[PDB]
């Protein structure tokens, strides 16, 4: 949790416009950056907040700003480009709103405002938001290559922001198709060096819970053997959406509805027999954007989620507005909000009729529970990692690399207050412990993982996060390196210049 | 938690028969009894788990037996009685089981088997089980005093051996009634001296969820304006219930079911006012037995429960046979059984029609939340305050006399390990923080709390408990005394016989 009250208002200048660069800067360093550190932690976030006197209204409306760190033989450049996307340039051109945004409607055609994520397929990267349209862009410059839609692909209106990458470059990703949630897998670069993308197929569908009304899916669980979908409340009312947009003046954050009495409805999918398994597994209702980490453990899925308890759209709480507001009464907004919660599940692979009534879940080390009913729906309760009053444990990372999809001890995570970022957290997800790093007045992002070379051990190396200090006398801002055993401070490197807030990303090896 | 494993086996003399007294034994002290400490420790259980060679099956069948631990001047005498009840006497008389037990049929009329717990009325103390038969006892003496039929008074079926007592005296207990559940009041004593128990009367009704399954209740709460009661899934089948018990052999363990669908039904009455309020506070399914405690903050009552996650009834574990097993298949039978959880629910009293659809629970202190649905049903979801695999804190205990009813941050229980009391544990509510005590092949009972009598804080006095320690090289049994802030040891008090498991009990000071 944090320990720190917010009277300054400084988490203000997150959703500050700010200028692109037109090279690097260098950043000032002090500590000591690893030597072995090498390569560019690369993010994206919106970057502008209004086009000149209209202005957007939601977090996730501001135009997509790529943002790099570079680093090499223990020096670092800021280097940040807007991404040319038709929403950018078209109104860069029309000097206005051109593109409908999730929260704001424009005023007289889908939105490829990539501002959340970008990830490697084959040899390239692609900047994201959540709809058909990623774009790609250069890794080294941060130009904009292109625009690539994945409806001329494959069959989906859309794709998260967190796909999985297994360690051969496969990416798989999941997507609402209007009706099923369907799994893509884009296979890796091939030596006929053809691009990907022209290969992606759909492996594997998930039913939905309601035919007029797919539920709001954010990222989703991958294992070795075992494709995990978790159908939320948060539904997607197409009556309201696929009508005249510009008739009654809709954005995308009004099509969103809740179900009051579905729950939550938990999905798993043979990977390799590319199957659906036909597991009616139930629990109560919850908001979920983000999965720490699923793995098998004998006859048992393990599901590590950043929950929010309620059946009410957290993204309801981000509307720029509320989030600029003073901190006595961010406070109070965010009161009648669902609770973040840090909960594991665990979902039997074997159920026997003959265990109806009783809970399945035999493993020895956890508190998660799963009852047969005579229905044959499997009812969970989860053992409960982290819990704390409005303190989210969010955006979580691992050591993706040589534990995603298998049994794990360490998770990392961006701490919210009221939603205001401010501290980064690890978890111990055996034992519950958690370390926490914070300073007052300083707002940090995503804390992503970077192993040392010759690491024995799962948290062998640093996290890296985007801080945001806007306490005069102090620099804009700067980057963040952490031991990833202790989260004791490594390094800093100052910047000239603010950051405004950043979603995800990821470190670039070189 | 615990930190050990049971290989040896001891545990089973927890189950094994024990001659009463005829006098007081002299109990050898080491370490220092406080010299406050001036009283009686009584506590209640089974010591006859046959009848010559008629055998009870279940852990609340064997008949009851009277303890008492006598504390004067750093000295400490042992006591022990069997309660002269009809289930008892008549079993000497004819020398078989002739009253049917819990989980033991009689073979060729309701048991008085008192064995569970101990409480003060009027001037008086009773015995009791959890039927409409409570047995008043000699608390110096230990004799049995007479048999009190509570329907004779007040319309109720049977009352629970967890009646809450006010600091005027005052007594309320909880019943059902075949349909609905009765709120008992037994007045303290009064000028005329005439005995409390004539002047008892329901002071308020509970609906029932089904017209002809009502829950097993074992506990309720009480603050000084509210009543809370919890209706959990485990159903008593009137059906069976009911109908010629000697005609197809049956027992009470016979006529419990499990609903699948209702999950749990929470139940507030004004006491004051002695009038039912109708919200319709829902969760998902679990056993209760004990509440910890209650109390109101602002417009919301704090709900501390000891939970066990699921439908299953937890009392199908208990029979004998299963608790007399080696350790290895103790632990097996335990792995289907749900999982015991500390739980804290939080009630609004204030529910405002719009705010459908969020979450009522503003207090800044908790992650629990109440969601208002537009069926008016309130659905809830807990803090976890503690959780371990088939690690129970159970038999949960406070500073009562000025904690009871109110804000508190403490509370003491008896740790089971698979079922197996093993351990004595603190936790803090607020901070989570517990500690334990915890010795090798040493079977501890219900922690009692006593304070220091010029205490001013929460924890400043001792827990006492009742270890049983087989295995030669070490006397039988013990009474442990430990320091209630940090559980550190004391005092102990051995003595020369074995003592069975006990459940309830109290301190009566002198
Ligand atoms: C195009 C599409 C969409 C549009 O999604 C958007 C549109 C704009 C912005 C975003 C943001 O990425 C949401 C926050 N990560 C998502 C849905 C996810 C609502 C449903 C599936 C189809
Ligand atoms: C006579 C009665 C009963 C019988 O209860 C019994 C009978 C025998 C033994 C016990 C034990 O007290 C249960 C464990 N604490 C309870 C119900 C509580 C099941 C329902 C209400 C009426
Ligand atoms: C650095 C962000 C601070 C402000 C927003 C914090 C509230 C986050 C709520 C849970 C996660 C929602 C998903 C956001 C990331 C994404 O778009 O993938
Ligand atoms: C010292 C007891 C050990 C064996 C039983 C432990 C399992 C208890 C399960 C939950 C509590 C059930 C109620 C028993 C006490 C009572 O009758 O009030
Ligand atoms: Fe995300
Ligand atoms: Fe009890």
């Amino acid at each position: 949790s944090s320990q720190v009250e917010h009277p300054a208002g400084g988490y203000k200048k997150l959703f500050e416009t700010v200028e692109e660069l037109s090279s690097p800067l260098t950043a000032h360093v002090t500590g000591r950056i690893p030597l072995w550190l090498t390569g560019s932690l690369l993010r994206c976030g919106p970057g502008l907040f209004e086009v000149g006197s209209e202005p957007f209204y939601h977090l996730f409306d501001g135009q997509a700003l790529l943002h790099k760190f570079d680093f090499k033989e223990g020096h670092v450049t800021y280097h940040r480009r807007f991404i040319r996307t038709d929403a950018y340039v078209r109104a860069m051109t029309e000097k206005r709103i051109v593109i409908t945004e999730f929260g704001t409607c424009a005023f007289p055609e889908v939105t490829d405002n990539a501002l959340v994520n970008i990830y490697p397929v084959g040899e390239d990267y692609y900047a994201c938001t959540e709809t058909n349209f990623i774009t790609k862009v250069n890794p080294e410059t941060l130009e904009t290559i292109k625009q690539v839609d994945l409806c001329n692909y494959v069959s989906v209106n859309g794709a998260t922001a967190h796909p999985h990458i297994e360690n051969d470059g496969t990416v798989y990703n999941i997507g609402n198709c209007f009706i099923a949630y369907n799994i893509v897998k884009i296979p890796p670069l091939q030596a006929d060096k053809e691009d990907p993308i022209s290969k992606s197929e759909i492996v594997v569908q998930f039913p939905c819970s309601d035919r007029f009304k797919p539920s709001y899916v954010h990222s989703f669980g991958l294992t070795p053997n075992y494709i995990v979908f978790v159908e939320t409340p948060v539904k997607i009312n197409l009556f309201k959406f696929l009508s005249s947009w510009s008739l009654w003046g809709a954005n995308y954050m009004d099509c969103f509805e809740s179900n009051e009495t579905m729950g939550v409805w938990l999905h798993i999918a043979d990977k390799k027999r590319k199957k659906y398994i036909n597991n009616k597994y139930r629990t109560s209702p919850f908001n979920l954007f983000h999965h720490i980490n699923t793995y098998e453990d004998h006859e048992f899925l393990i599901v590590d989620l950043c929950c929010w308890k309620g059946f009410e759209f957290v993204y309801n709480y981000l509307y720029l507005a509320n989030l600029r507001e003073n901190w006595e009464e961010v406070k109070k907004n965010a009161r009648k909000a669902p609770q973040p919660e840090v909960r594991r599940y665990v979902l039997p692979l074997n159920i026997d009729k003959a265990d109806t009534g009783k809970n399945l879940v035999t493993l020895p080390n956890t508190t998660a529970t799963a009852i047969l009913c005579s229905d044959e729906t499997i009812w969970l309760e989860p053992e409960v990692l982290f819990s704390g009053p409005r303190q989210a444990f969010e955006f979580p990372q691992i050591n993706y690399q040589k534990y995603g999809g298998k049994p794990y001890t360490y998770a990392y995570g961006l701490g919210l207050n009221h939603f205001v970022p401010d501290r980064l957290c690890k978890l111990n997800v055996k034992t519950k412990e958690t370390w926490v790093w914070q300073e007052p007045d300083s707002y940090p992002s995503e804390p992503i993982f970077v192993s040392h070379p010759d690491a024995l051990e799962e948290d062998d190396g640093v996290v890296l996060s985007v801080v945001v200090s806007p306490g005069a006398g102090q620099k804009p801002a700067y980057l963040l390196i952490l031991n990833a055993k202790d989260l004791s401070e490594v390094a800093r490197a100052e910047v000239e210049i603010n950051i405004p807030v950043t979603f995800h990303g990821l470190f670039k090896k070189s």
